């Protein structure tokens, strides 16, 4: 609905198209400049009224370019009350996209608002402003004589049709030239995170053949595209010169004899490059209406998308399919994690206990049931506030760009005291020392220039942040050393007399005693949940 | 360098001699213009008339061929210097993503796309009109000495006018571009860890940091069209007036005793040519601009261009990190024999990871050599190396694509050499419960699978080819006892085949199969000897 609405609050449209219109009275100036003056030079008055005429003329001309700078400026205001208002919607709106939809995400959406912004302070964009007042210059040329302008309807029944035609083939190449395009430059860019291994195994060159399933069928369409578009471009800017040639070969056929004045054999000649004017500019760069309607639709469907914590955790009939899954995940889940209370999660890898993980959160949405958090039905707190009241240390750790305060306080405002304490309590304090400049290190997009394991540490200090009512540890063993694992049990411990509930995706035993109670999953079913000392027996 | 390849065509002669003619057949317009006066004065006989124009109609048939072959050239001239560069980009994009992480992007890509585009583009036929404008320049003042004065005149304003765009546009274009690139690059690494920023509601938070790019590119953006605009509406308006006060001297020069009747239009009309080609450039320097930015980057880009016996020795080697100015790795000297395992142990963060992206060598060292089997600084072509190799790195980088493929490096898909990998890995139980197991559309990076399954795949494709080389950074770090048990029953099986493995871990049961240990400590090798000695030590 909206993907038409935030251009269609800008109502200047009307006060542009009004404006339009006294621009193309006075582009009548160098036609009119034309007849004046040899309605000048029979008479012969060369001293005082061809100079008035010409100042005149050079006044005009200056009133002329006025009305017509001003309406550049008033576009570009335009793509920037666009900008400024769909800005944050597009980046918002693809993090909570790129979940539901993972398989396709990327910053697109900004190449083509940006490709939209380029378009409304286009030169192509004015051209077509233009057209809509033509039927004026379409009666000037008419008025003098009938003659005239049987060549402006069939000259432009012959232009109009070429750059009808310049459309129908080309239109179903560029579409999906400019797509491909894109699917190119994504499958590199997920291959470029990977480059490591492809070095490692010299795999460039097997790589390059799966890129070319798509490249190699973007540039046969682009080919086709600009060769075809050239091709008629080149048709509609050389016809402007010929059908002005033909008016002067009407306009001598027919001045010959007095019906026409002797000034008015090339003034008709003149109006008719104007009344093909704008037709043979916009093929000419009918790829930046091509692109720029290509990034349109594209931009345009991504924005179809548009109490306190104590610490009780319920799941009832819970039935989970992962974001592009088809398959169910997550199979009847029921339980039921108490306040304050600590569970470990434990099982082969097939179980699903990052997906159990990952819908206790809310990433994922339950198809079937409701993920309650303190009785009430989640769904129903906000993203950005509940935020602030939970921790989170996934699998793949996912560090941001930045530095190391910033990412422990969710780049949020750099509390000093709360970093501190944050890094004291996940122990990351004692690594984050040892960087090249501590705490204000740069961390790399990732956290590429980072050890995993100290990555990992500085991802539980992020989870610890403001002292959080859930805690859920996916796995934060994996890479850890002993001193980074003593950390994290020491966190565990100060956590579990906070009276904290923490969930822990963990197998390692020396952290399995304080657990209170295990969860065991098998085939993406809560096989078993009870007290620790009691599913430990049942385990041997 | 990348001149080299575009000075490798000698076709911009053809372009040259092309181009002249379409000079000497725009002159037409205003020649086809004088022969009608010429019409009146005897008041030629109409059929004549037509004539003429038969001749002219006949004549731009062939404008429009002379003009529209070099669309038909200029295209083709874009395709074979695609084809010359497409796969090099390609595949240096993965080296220089190793060495440039920062700007490591699809970007090089898009930056070939804005070549080939223009050298399609009309702007691009403007700019080839420029060396011979002198031609309408001569028929304009041949015919008439104070008309030559006005070209001159005129001529040095729009210049004035289009230099006047350059040097107050050539820095923000280059900003502008340059940061909505580094917006987009932020942006996509940014949202590879979406799954955080909805768990903790952080998206906000990003974004307020998000906009030290992108606020500084709309600011970039704005003010160089708005200045480019304002001098390009002063070309534009120029062109017309300066077409007008041509008529405006047109004029007086009749009226004076001069042979300027009826050609009054024809210095106007050959005006607009010697003022056509900049009118039509700075409307439109935008794509000059940014095809300049386009060129360089790309040119800066592409300015970075017997079989192993598992013998592996680093001698003096000291290692730097890409875009890290203190060393990793310290001297570090160690010979790993054929067939000989060693275990790579130390605290988290003391240089292993690194050792290994070395003896691959994915990293090269600042000093010290590196050398395999026998003294070879990389001299190896890593597609041939590659398959002699085996790697399962600390992130496990699995890709886009079927289990098969993945297992087979992207490999021809060999039925056969898929499953003994795996049954080796031990991976072949895992990757049947899939549904259609080995042919499985695993997901950019293995999203479509648990980080857990990966390893066991990503093993899969360490082993496949029977490597002489195996380096494991790391890979039990997610594995189930079932997985873990069958790395550690891999291990034993290429221990039985000689391979020289180096694993990085810590585990209790692999130091007792390992051979050799090496102990890293602050990026230099505290230890390296036999595991017997070292694990009792350790205590
Ligand atoms: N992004 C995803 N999209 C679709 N299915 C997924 C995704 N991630 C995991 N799965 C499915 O869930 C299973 C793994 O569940 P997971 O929660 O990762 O268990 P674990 O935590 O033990 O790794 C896999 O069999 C896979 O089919
Ligand atoms: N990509 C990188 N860029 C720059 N420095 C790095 C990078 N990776 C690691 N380092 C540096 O090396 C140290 C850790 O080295 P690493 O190879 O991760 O050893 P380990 O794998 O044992 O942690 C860190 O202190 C960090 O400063
Ligand atoms: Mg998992
Ligand atoms: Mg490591």
């Amino acid at each position: 609905v909206l993907r038409s609405y935030l251009a269609k609050y800008k109502k200047t449209l009307i006060i542009v198209g009004l404006f339009s219109l006294f621009i193309n009275i006075l582009f009548l100036l160098p036609s009119i400049y034309m007849l004046a003056v040899y309605d000048i030079v029979v008479p012969s008055t060369s001293v005082p009224t061809l100079l008035v005429i010409t100042a005149l003329a050079v006044v005009l001309y200056f009133a002329l370019g006025l009305l017509q700078s001003v309406r550049a400026k008033v576009m570009q205001i335009i793509s920037l009350k666009l900008d400024s208002e769909l800005n944050k919607e597009v980046f918002t709106s693809s993090f909570e996209y790129a979940i539901r939809n993972p398989s396709k995400a990327s910053a697109q959406p900004i190449n083509d608002l940006y490709q939209l912004k380029q378009f409304l302070t286009s030169p192509v964009l004015f051209a077509i402003f233009d057209l809509p007042w033509v039927p004026i210059y379409f009666g000037v040329l008419f008025v003098f004589h009938v003659y005239y302008g049987v060549m402006a309807i069939l000259s432009m029944a012959v232009i109009v049709a070429l750059a009808i035609l310049n459309e129908y083939i080309t239109k179903k190449k560029l579409k999906e030239s400019n797509e491909l395009l894109v699917r190119s430059t994504n499958f590199l860019n997920r291959a470029l995170l990977n480059a490591e291994v492809v070095e490692a195994l010299g795999m460039r060159n097997n790589l390059y053949k799966k890129w070319m399933n798509f490249y190699s069928k973007h540039l046969s369409a682009f080919e086709e595209a600009t060769d075809r578009n050239n091709f008629l471009s080149n048709l509609t800017r050389i016809f402007r010169i010929m059908a002005q040639s033909l008016m002067l070969g009407l306009g001598g056929y027919l001045a010959i004899k007095h019906e026409i004045t002797t000034g008015m054999i090339v003034a008709g000649s003149i109006l008719l490059g104007r009344i093909l004017g704008p037709i043979d500019t916009i093929v000419n760069g009918w790829r930046q209406i091509g692109n720029t309607k290509v990034a349109y639709t594209r931009l345009n469907e991504f924005l179809k998308f548009l109490p306190e914590p104590k610490g009780e955790i319920e799941l009832s009939n819970v039935v989970v399919v992962p974001p592009e899954g088809k398959t169910p995940v997550l199979r009847n889940i029921n339980m039921r994690i108490l306040p304050g209370e600590f569970v470990a999660i434990i099982g082969p890898s097939g179980s699903g206990k990052s997906s159990l993980v990952r819908t206790i959160l809310g990433i994922w949405l339950p198809v079937h049931g409701t993920v309650e958090i303190d009785g009430a039905d989640l769904k129903q707190w906000d993203r950005d506030y509940f935020g602030k009241f939970v921790g989170y240390l996934p699998q793949d750790i996912e560090l941001f760009e930045g530095t190391v305060a910033e990412n422990i306080a969710r780049f949020g405002e750099l509390d000093s005291e709360k970093i501190i304490e944050a890094a004291k309590l996940s122990g990351a304090h004692d690594v984050i020392i040892k960087l090249p400049d501590g705490y204000d290190t740069y961390i790399g997009p990732g956290g590429i220039t980072l050890s995993g394991g100290q990555r990992q540490r500085i991802a539980l200090a992020r989870a610890l942040y403001g002292n959080p009512r859930i805690v859920i540890l996916d796995e934060p063993d994996s890479n850890l050393d002993e001193q980074g694992e003593q950390a994290l049990y020491n966190a565990l411990i100060e956590l579990k007399k906070r009276k904290v509930t923490t969930i822990i995706v963990s197998h390692r035993i020396r952290l399995l005693n304080l657990v209170d109670k295990i969860a065991i999953m098998q085939d993406g079913t809560l096989k078993a949940f009870g007290k620790a000392d009691i599913i430990i027996q049942k385990l041997l």
